[PDB]
């Protein structure tokens, strides 16, 4: 059962590719964002789920507070969801398909410093994932 999951800091310019595990109906991935300034952040998660019977949905917290994914996009392969969010403080976004922990503690954990440059992956999960930044040519997609 293999999911893809691509996530895009695209305001930063910071593309999160494969944040997806390796195998298990489940996706999901944790930033850390480090902020000195009342910035705004837009968050494009593609989504291409294994072709099961019960796509589970992929909700995000920042600072462990519940914010509403606007599905931009639909089509047969891929659904794409989309998030503005105003942080203004050292922050943590999650996203996540299941809260029971056997998956979550799955994740990968990635460090954005807004500050001073640089990203990072704290933990690659159960994942193969990587960073391209600036964000790729090819991955252009969710304008209006």
């Amino acid at each position: 059962v293999q999911h893809k999951l691509d996530i895009f800091l695209v305001s930063e310019g910071i593309a999160i590719k494969e944040a997806n595990l390796l195998k298990g109906d489940s996706y999901g991935c944790t930033i850390k964002i480090k902020l000195d300034k009342e910035k705004t952040f837009k968050f494009v998660i593609v989504l291409e789920p294994e072709w099961i019977d019960e796509i589970k949905p992929i909700y995000m917290k920042v600072n462990d507070e519940s914010v509403e994914l606007e599905l931009d996009y639909k089509d047969a392969t891929k659904r794409i969801y989309s998030a503005e969010v105003v942080l203004s403080s050292d922050s943590v976004i999650n996203l996540f398909s299941d809260v029971d922990v056997s998956y979550t503690s799955e994740y990968p954990t990635i460090k954005v410093n807004t500050i001073k440059k640089y990203y990072s992956v704290q933990n690659r999960g159960m994942t193969y994932v990587h960073i391209e930044s600036p964000i790729n040519t090819k991955d252009k997609s969710w304008f209006v």
